[PDB]
């Protein structure tokens, strides 16, 4: 019987086991033998077939029959990448031929899919067929607008529940939380958690008009929201910050971000966006009775058990991968569009300028973004022109109306309105 | 004086009602509007007594609604009181709305609530009052573009999956079959969604039956064949999900057997009381007569009322926030006798009459599309005997032996089921 | 060779079974022991065929058990297969245990499982095998020091609270009464725990009835009085929790009415089949006849099987970890024919005889102490008519008027209820 | 009718609303009038009766009938403390007399109870034990309300991190907020099966050294690595910081002078224990294939909806507070022992050396602690004396057995065994 081998690459997202089980169960009904490589390409890169065998398992019915309930991945994952070296690509081809892998399914992000196609491009199309399922919790695949990537619904819903606890705690014991949503690629996750939880502010890189963000502008955007709520008798709230703000900051802004220090270098992971903003804002607003606390939301989302939407999603994706194998497809990506799972050739999704799959960002001109903005607390252009409002907010910050306009009014040209 | 927006809920609750109330109220308050909420739908507006109505209306202020987007249920309650049947009741509602000076009238409910709102508007000046309705249903049976959900459906399906998960662990830990009955007779979206997400071994919905009337025997044998096939592979346990809509598709003879070979109950006016039917219980009793000797135990379990007021999941929180906003936007844009729906990520008003099926006069009901690829995929991961399976003699011999019967007896009893449901 | 520890589960699952298996296995593996798990309790050990037993036994290795403490259910399954009835079955078990060289034998189950393990041990030499059982019950009916819980009870009570919460929101959003029936006929701990935690408006357990046999009419009137008192305060909705144990205290006459004025169903041996009773459904029908004119809707709802394999809450995870460790410690100290329980924060072995009530021959049943302060506090927050309430003429006039009857008719019908339940 | 006034003090814990509703509902059945002071003692401390009145609300049936389902506190809370100044103590008594409060119920931890008695020594005062840290001096094995809820949610968060650390091999250093005791850290760790837990109670010496904490985590990571596991989860009570010596704190803050408030006390809130340990350990172990990530668990626990144990607990506590008022008790704390709620005089709970409420810590000599320790990965004394094991772990750390013993063996005198 033909051999299907499956591996996972990149950082996990809820529903990985759903894809493994959808593909495995269907393949077993077809009579296929299914094996799973542990930790992605890590051991296939060595080329030693004995080492690979020690880190491959038989994906049987009993193993996968109920993993659709479970977050994580039973075959683990790694960022080991064979595409960088032609020796590594040939080591992967050597082990795949030794195991008689007829069908090769990878579940991972762009780097994982590119590794799978590079292994196939130097391999006979009759002995091996390669299919990849695009993975990302960030919702940044170029699907039709409003259609989600798998795992995003689970991450957003758990993020809403965590922020709910922080909303009740900030009101019960007046304080501001600056929640930092991990993920620098796009603002879908930060804005989704914020809108669902009714957070009082959300800042994503997509809403900044200029190409480079300044540290001062971010501080003042949060400062204005705190003062406006304070003018309405509320010295507490929650502000959600997409970590992608850091990757859009200028060189000078990053210098201030790291404590007026030289930014580390080989390193945006060492940055503490929420922490730095909390310190600066306490300098400016602590005298007003405002306390501010940072809080990161990230790793606890990646392996939460999938919600029903993602369970159905990944079951259909696993099926579609096997169907693509049956219909002779190769070097294709299994995506779901308009309720239909279908294979799409890797190059059809690539952005020519980058060489990787195109990144779908938050559309800040859409009506959905304007609706989310409506339920946030913030000073719009019209608000700065409302003199009664400006007088109350300035007085809340213990400053003259002219000083408030002098400091904050320019922010209407920093972010879309 | 600021314009008055009045809000009410009609029909059975669904997760996210408070999200629609809060989206409309918060945005309206930023516009300077005064917002009031009628308690229990049309119940008190139908009396015509303005004193009674005011005793059951409340001021929807910022503090009241500022955080109800986290909460299931509806803070202004709901009712199935329906003024559309009587012009006296329709005029009583108009009388109280004029007394309260309602400029904008938002109803949140199902089909009957929207039809009541439009009937109240047709005898009302479009300049004094504007009426908008937001369609509600956990059953996912609104005619939205295919595969796009109605609000509340995601929450109900996800909680249904988690309950069935516990029943899947229990059925395997202590081998047994659960016959889960998903409440709701309108369509099979909810039953099939819970079943596919939870990996249930079978799902039966009215949509998959080819004939216009289902027979009680056919339903019993469809579950029986699944139990026997599982038993042939060494598994004397499982979970089968049943849409309650199977009952409303059954023939007269089938309903007689369903109610215990007794006369089906009827209301004073002469309507069969299908709520008193216990589909999962009756099927469990019959199947225990046939399969108990094989070591099979079967237990029914209903999933229904515990879903209606669960706290909304994030998808429904975003959904209902956008719907509440879209209702206020529709009022601002001069729309009336319209329904706020979301299509391809865009909330927009759609005239009530544009959504009516001309042959019926009511809104068209979207059922599960059993020809779609989604249904075919869900069916793949169920345990069942397909057309191809009945022609496989090796498999048929294994299943027949599991049921302690000859292969010829197995084909005689179960093979006809391929003409009962689409394949 | 390393000593062999064999583990099995019997009876119905409870949250934390996997915690006991993993606590015992991990500690034993650090001692160098070999650990095996029998699938489905005594089911296959009863055959006596060593090949069949091996086909349904697995090696409990570190990898198998390292993370099952998060999971409800039992990875080695369970059954009520019971060798205590036959020494042919007991000797079939003894033959397979000797063949597998089981030095230590841990069973996790109820009375039937522990009694089976000791009967198998009494006909073996104390040098070749040592037997320890861990008592299991989700009902909280072990004779531990008062208010100290059995493992699994916290998980079941907490999930029951969450289900009832959704029903409390739904009953208020769409005015109606739910009659929630907490499955389990042994005691009232589970029903009372869910009700008090959820703030349910009434809870009825068999323990609070003074007489030895309950009458169907009295139960109907106790719920009726609560509904009428709530109605007198403007509340035509609520939730009432009923322990299924009420059925097992009902008289022959009460059971006749319960089953529809029919002869109660019976098994082949002539014993009554109380599982076929639908307590919540029957009370809902009767109460709708009496109160439907008042605008009251009543709906039954069962809570049972979805609790048994929910993932354990932290209290039960720590609990079952300590029990599994304590079982290995008991083996190390030479104990046998002992039960591993936790008392006053200390896991200890307790000889079978200390827990047996001579009248039953099985472990003593700890019921709810209706004289305790905890029960009196729970009763305070319920809606009900106390002795003093019946003496309050103003209150009786409001409640009777709520039921559309005279104060004398209300007192004549309901006042006797003060002698039916403890006050 | 008699007036019952209720307030909450300290950081929120799940079940606060349960106490308010238990006391209020029962008091309303007695015909009492119930009021709630917003934000604890904050406004009572001012002495301005006008300000206090603006921040009190009427606790009616409709307000409290269903708040037992809700985390947080509807009357908010604060750490405002009148015991520090006798002028403030007289301000609190002045406002209570002005409002004619006959019964005064405070809901909080040790700091709140000690504040209530200073007002009481010169109206009836009762306090209800609140703390997610479980550090009130209740009878042994009896939890404070909120502890069950916080421990159970912490277990669920750590579960997601356990699946993620195994799916994508890495170590998480979870920092459990709370410096008073180790009940919360040990509870979350034992329930979740975390591979290590470090609490201040297990250190023998009065002052902890930064190097020893690093090496205790290092030894666990190396022992796991010797058994084929390059991943895990370690839970750390942040109270380790409050036991560190002056030198340890210097290294903790980046070899800088520890930050300080105007009075000269160290600002331990600004410390990042988990991050600092993660940086040091990655320098030492990154070459072995070890990744390490810090993660804080704290503020998201404080206002989770109460679990059933805490709902029943706080209902009985609220009832017991009213019963104590009816029976003439004052200056007492409502505790539950053997299923019986009873008042216990404040002075019986004071530690004679301190004059403040006694703090109950984890008993590291108990059998419960020894059992939790059994399921942790660590090197005991006997392990360091096991020559075969020491050689396996040292080889895992790429060092000689002699180098391993020289570095780690002294740790048996650092923590209890
Ligand atoms: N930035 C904001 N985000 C959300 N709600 C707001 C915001 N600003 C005000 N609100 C809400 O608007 C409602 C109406 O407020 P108000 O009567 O002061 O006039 P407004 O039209 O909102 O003011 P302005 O146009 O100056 O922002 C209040 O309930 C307030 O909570
Ligand atoms: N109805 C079903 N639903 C889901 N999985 C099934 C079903 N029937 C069989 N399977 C699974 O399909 C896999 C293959 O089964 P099996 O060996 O019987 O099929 P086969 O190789 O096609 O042979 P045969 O033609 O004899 O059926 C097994 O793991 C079985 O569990
Ligand atoms: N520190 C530890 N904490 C928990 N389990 C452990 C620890 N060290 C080893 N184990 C587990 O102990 C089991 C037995 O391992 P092994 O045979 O090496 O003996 P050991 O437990 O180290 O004891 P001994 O010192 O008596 O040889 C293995 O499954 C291993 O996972
Ligand atoms: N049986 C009961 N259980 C709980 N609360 C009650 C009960 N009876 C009355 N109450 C409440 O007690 C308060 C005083 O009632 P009354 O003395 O009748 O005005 C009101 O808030 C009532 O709603
Ligand atoms: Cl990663
Ligand atoms: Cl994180
Ligand atoms: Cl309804
Ligand atoms: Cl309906
Ligand atoms: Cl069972
Ligand atoms: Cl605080
Ligand atoms: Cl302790």
């Amino acid at each position: 019987a033909p051999v299907l081998g499956i591996l996972c690459g990149g950082g996990p997202a809820p529903g990985l086991n759903g894809v493994i089980a959808g593909a495995t169960l269907y393949a077993l009904r077809l009579g296929w033998k299914v094996i799973g490589f542990m930790e992605g390409f890590k051991y296939l890169c060595t080329g030693d077939v004995d080492v690979v065998k020690a880190h491959t398992i038989d994906l049987t019915y009993d193993i996968v029959s109920r993993i659709h309930f479970q977050g994580g991945t039973i075959i683990q994952t790694s960022r080991a990448n064979p595409r960088k070296s032609p020796e590594l690509q040939e080591n992967v081809r050597k082990c795949l031929r030794a195991l008689k892998v007829r069908y090769f399914l990878t579940i991972g992000g762009d780097d994982t899919a590119s590794s799978a196609v590079s292994v196939a491009s130097g391999m006979n199309g009759n002995e091996i067929s390669v299919i990849s399922c695009p993975k990302t919790i960030d919702n940044d695949l170029p699907l039709p607008a409003d259609q989600s990537t798998f795992g995003f619904h689970t991450a957003r819903s758990l993020g809403m529940e965590i922020i709910r606890n922080l909303m009740v705690d900030s009101k019960s014991a007046p304080r501001w939380f600056l929640v930092e949503a991990m993920g620098r690629s796009a603002g879908h996750l930060a804005l989704g958690m914020a809108e669902a939880s009714g957070a009082h502010l959300c800042l994503i890189p997509e809403e900044f008009k200029q190409d480079e963000i300044e540290f001062e502008d971010v501080v003042e955007l949060v400062e204005a929201t705190i003062l406006k709520r304070l003018a309405y008798g509320k010295n507490y709230g929650v502000c959600v910050l997409a970590e992608g703000l850091v990757s859009k900051m200028s060189k000078k802004a990053l210098y201030k971000l790291f404590g007026n220090r030289e930014p580390p270098t080989d390193l945006l992971d060492d940055a503490e966006l929420a922490r730095s903003l909390s310190e600066e804002l306490l300098k400016r607003l602590g005298n007003l009775g405002i306390r501010i606390t940072p809080k990161k939301i990230g790793y606890e989302l990646r392996c939460a058990d999938p919600v029903a939407f993602d369970a159905v999603y990944t079951r259909e994706l696993g099926y579609g991968a096997i169907d693509a194998f049956l219909n002779g497809h190769s070097a294709a990506l299994i995506v779901r569009e308009n309720g239909q799972v279908k294979p799409v050739q890797f190059k059809d999704l690539l952005d020519p300028a980058t060489g990787r799959v195109r990144t779908r960002l938050v559309d800040v001109t859409s009506q959905s973004f304007k609706v989310a903005r409506v339920y946030m607390w913030r000073m719009s252009k019209k608000d700065y022109e409302n003199k009664d409002l400006v007088a109350r907010v300035a007085a809340a910050g213990k400053m003259t109306p002219e000083a408030f306009t002098e400091k904050f009014a320019h922010l209407t040209d920093v972010v879309v309105e």
